[PDB]
This record gives C-alpha cells, structure tokens and sequence, in this order.
C-alpha cells in the first residue's frame, strides 16, 4: 500500500498471538512495544530520546505480522507510550519513503 | 526519491541559510531541531516522546528546504537528541510511506 501522512501512520500488527495497534517510525531504529510477554531469553537494554531513557527488555528473532507481511527481528517490550515498528522492520516488509 | 530504510532516513536541510542534517521521522507529528536562532515570535509547546514530556519553542511559517524541496511551516526548538523533520513538513514535500 501507499500510505499518506496527514494522520500518524497506525496500522494494525499480530504478535505473541496479540492484536495491537503499532506506528510505522521511519525515525526508529529498533521496534517497541507496550508491557507484555514474549517468549524466550531476554537482556535488558536502555533506549533514549526525546524525554530521555527508559528500560526495555530486548528479545530477539520474534515474527511480527504487519499487514498481512510476516517479518523476524528483535523486538523491545516496555514502558513506551505508544507500540513502535521501527526500522529493523520496516526493512523487512519492504517500506520506503518516496517524495 | 525513494529512500531505503536499512540505514537512518538522514538529509540535508537548509534553515536560516545554514545547512544541517536531519532526520525523515514518520513516527513525529511535528518538525522539531536542535537550539538555533529563529525569526519572529514563538508560542509555547510540549511534546512526548519516549522518556516523557519536553518544552519547545514554536515558530510559525518558517522557510525550510528538505533534501532539496522547499517547504513552509512550524518548526520547534528544544533539547532534541537530532534533528527532526515530522509529518507536518512530510506532507509538505509530498512524502508517502510504500509497501
Ligand atoms: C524514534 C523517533 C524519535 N522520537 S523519540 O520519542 O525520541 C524515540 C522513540 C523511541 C526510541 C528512540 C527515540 C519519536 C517522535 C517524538 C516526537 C518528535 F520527535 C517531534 C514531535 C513530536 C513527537 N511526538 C509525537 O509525535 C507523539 C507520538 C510519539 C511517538 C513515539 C514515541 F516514542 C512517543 C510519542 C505519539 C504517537 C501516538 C500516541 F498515541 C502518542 C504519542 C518517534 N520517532
Ligand atoms: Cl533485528
Ligand atoms: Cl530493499
Ligand atoms: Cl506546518
């Protein structure tokens, strides 16, 4: 799809079995996401920006499912005040800006 | 053109004839950089981001060229880790997200 900028870039993803509403952040790095659990090992990992640092708990080769397009890579759990599909993702779901 | 995202979405922009770097940044409603001297008066903003809240300074109709395009609009100015170009000037330069 082609997706427009007038509005935040919301779009639906499937992970751990949960349905949850996740922005497309060209401007992220790595992907966030709220409190919940995922399996297997994990490591802590600080993450920063504007407002400052918060603790994640960084788990890796987790699948996510972002518009019908399967993707694996590491996904961050934490106090984030919205879910973040960052650009170790992104990559993988084949999104470019075009202007 | 049509930028990849395995590496930061980073261009050059011109604001007050200086040319800095900045971030494309999907994820922000807003533009915002880093401390720098603006024309006219600003009104007071705050924005979240993924450690809490910060106070910006908001300038209206500011000229601002993006990788090349010209736009026309708000700009804010505060303790922003980078610079960063939101959707408020992505729409301007006609900028989608592709998948
Ligand atoms: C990674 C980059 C850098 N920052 S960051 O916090 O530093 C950061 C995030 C992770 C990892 C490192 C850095 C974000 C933009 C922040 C931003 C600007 F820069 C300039 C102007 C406005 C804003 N904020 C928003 O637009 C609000 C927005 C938002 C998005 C991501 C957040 F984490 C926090 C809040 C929002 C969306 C839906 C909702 F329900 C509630 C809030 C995201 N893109
Ligand atoms: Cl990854
Ligand atoms: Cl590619
Ligand atoms: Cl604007």
């Amino acid at each position: 799809p082609q997706i427009t900028l007038w509005k935040r870039p919301l779009v639906t993803i499937k992970i751990g079995g949960q349905l949850k509403e996740a922005l497309l952040d060209t401007g992220a790095d790595d992907t966030v996401i709220e409190e919940m659990s995922l399996p297997g090992r994990w490591k802590p990992k600080m993450i920063g920006g504007i407002g400052g640092f918060i603790k994640v708990r960084q788990y890796d080769q987790i699948i996510i499912e972002i518009c019908g397009h399967k993707a694996i890579g590491t996904v961050l759990v934490g106090p984030t005040p919205v879910n973040i599909i960052g650009r170790n993702l992104l990559t993988q779901i084949g999104c470019t800006l075009n202007f």
